[PDB]
This record gives structure tokens, C-alpha cells and sequence, in this order.
């Protein structure tokens, strides 16, 4: 494919070094978020591994919870990453709205993530940055989980577990990342554990107005809940915010997911077709 195969429309977003600006592809008439690379700054910045990295897991991704990527090209001064369109913006975008999501609405959205969660890790791969931001909202307002740059494929061969490199989002990076270095597919957990509370309690659990603040709170496990947290879902909360990575419902040492989704704030959920089931009003 070429630039010229496409009319781009409004951007999306602005990154330090990429954009993603909407398309339509002529030859289809199909709308898609196309990422944007400058070829001179990803060289100059050194973002090459960040760039060569995200093409290769996102090729891997292939579920109804996940951005797709579709195609990529390329000319003489970018790259191209079509991915799917997600039109009705970030999670986030609503958690500020409305505040705070009834228990339909956060069961229903839990999990949703909680099952794009267990495909993802079957995989091997562990997204390291996940957060309201990162989770978009297409036309039907199922979810789609994007930004896969920060994303680890671990090593089958080695049978891999930990991943060294710091990244993240200080809210919602995990204590093992803070004190032993190092993340695994469990502090994907921890980051659910954050996003779950901060849908009921209107903010994530560890907040202050900078980084080593945050820091700080997360290896003393200290956050309260408010009053009125619904009760099933402060216990599944109280079940992924565990500093011990190995003792978090959903990781591979409590025997994976079947446990997670048994969990009995789920209990009505039917976790075959969610991503056919119609969306709670928010
Ligand atoms: C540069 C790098 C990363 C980002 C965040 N981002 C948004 C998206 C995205 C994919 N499909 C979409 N559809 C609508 C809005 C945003 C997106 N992917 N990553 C924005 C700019």
C-alpha cells in the first residue's frame, strides 16, 4: 500500500515521535487509524526497538478485544501501521464522565479486559502498560486494547518469565518492576487490579502529585477503599493487589485464569460470546 491510497482525516493522536490520524482507504472505502513513524526520529532517538518491536507483536494479536494491525507500509521518509479504528475514544474519557461505573457496567468491562487478558498472556506476551488510556472503545463499545510498543514477547524456548526493561505508567506499574527490576505476565494483574478500582472508586488506588510519591505507596501496598465499593469487588481488588507477583489470582502459579474468572464478582458473567453480548449503558 502506498500514502496516496489513502484520504486522511482528523488525527487521533500525537506521540513524541509517531501520530495516528484517521484514513480511509480509497480502493475500500474502509476507515483505519493508520500510525505514523518518522523514519529520521526513530534513528536519531534510538526508538527503532520500540518500532521493530510493536510490528511483531501486534502480527501476533488476532482477537475482538485487541487493535488489529492490518497492514504496513512504508516510503522514503515513514512508516505505516494500519490498525483498527476505535471510535468512541479511551475508557478514560468515561471514567471522568460519569464518574464512577455502576456494578453492571464494571463487571461487564472487567470482563471484558480479564478475557482479552487470558488470550493475551496464552500468547506469551505481556503488555507492561496497561491503563484506561490504552483501552479504546469501538463503534459497539466493546473494548480494544492498543499501544503494544511498551509490549514483551517472552521467550517460549527459555520459557521466559521476566522481562527487565522499565516501562510503564507510574499509577499503574507494579511493585516487582520497582523493587526486583523486573515484570512478568502477573503485573499485567496488578495494573487490572488499579483499573478495576479506579472504575468503581473514580481514581487508581495509588495517587499523588508525583512519580516517587506513587512509588512509594505501591511497595507499602498502601491505598484505602471508599465506602460503598461494591464488596465482591473490593475482595477480587484486595485479590490482585498482592505485592507477592506469584500470589495473584489469575497468574500462572495460582493456575491461570480458570480461577480468575470463577471469582464470584463474575458469577453472572457468560464469558463465551462477551464479544457479541450487547454493552451495559454507561
Ligand atoms: C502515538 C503513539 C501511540 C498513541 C496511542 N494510540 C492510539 C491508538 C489507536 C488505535 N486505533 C485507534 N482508534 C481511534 C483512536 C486511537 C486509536 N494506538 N495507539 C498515539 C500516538
Amino acid at each position: 500500500k502506498r500514502p496516496e491510497d489513502f484520504k486522511f482525516g482528523k488525527i487521533l493522536g500525537e506521540g513524541s515521535f509517531s501520530t495516528v490520524v484517521l484514513a480511509r482507504e480509497l480502493a475500500t472505502s474502509r476507515e483505519y487509524a493508520i500510525k505514523i513513524l518518522e523514519k529520521r526520529h526513530i534513528i536519531k532517538e534510538n526508538k527503532v526497538p520500540y518500532v521493530t518491536r510493536e510490528r511483531d507483536v501486534m502480527s501476533r494479536l488476532d482477537h475482538p478485544f485487541f487493535v488489529k494491525l492490518y497492514f504496513t507500509f512504508q516510503d522514503d521518509e515513514k512508516l505505516y501501521f494500519g490498525l483498527s479504528y476505535a471510535k468512541n475514544g479511551e475508557l478514560l474519557k468515561y471514567i471522568r464522565k460519569i464518574g464512577s461505573f455502576d456494578e453492571t457496567c464494571t463487571r461487564f468491562y472487567t470482563a471484558e479486559i480479564v478475557s482479552a487478558l487470558e488470550y493475551l498472556h496464552g500468547k506469551g506476551i505481556i503488555h507492561r502498560d496497561l491503563k484506561p488510556e490504552n483501552i479504546l472503545l469501538n463503534e459497539d463499545m466493546h473494548i480494544q486494547i492498543t499501544d503494544f510498543g511498551t509490549a514483551k514477547v517472552l521467550s517460549p524456548e527459555s520459557k521466559q518469565a521476566r522481562a527487565n526493561s522499565f516501562v510503564g505508567t507510574a499509577q499503574y506499574v507494579s511493585p516487582e518492576l520497582l523493587t526486583e527490576k523486573s515484570a512478568c505476565k502477573s503485573s499485567d494483574l496488578w495494573a487490572l487490579g488499579c483499573i478495576i478500582y479506579q472504575l468503581v472508586a473514580g481514581l487508581p488506588p495509588f495517587r499523588a502529585g508525583n512519580e516517587g510519591l506513587i512509588f512509594a505507596k505501591i511497595i507499602k501496598l498502601e491505598y484505602d477503599f471508599p465506602e460503598k465499593f461494591f464488596p465482591k469487588a473490593r475482595d477480587l481488588v484486595e485479590k490482585l493487589l498482592v505485592l507477592d507477583a506469584t500470589k495473584r489470582l489469575g497468574c500462572e502459579e495460582m493456575e491461570g485464569y480458570g480461577p480468575l474468572k470463577a471469582h464470584p464478582f463474575f458469577e453472572s458473567v457468560t464469558w463465551e460470546n462477551l464479544h457479541q453480548q450487547t454493552p451495559p449503558k454507561l
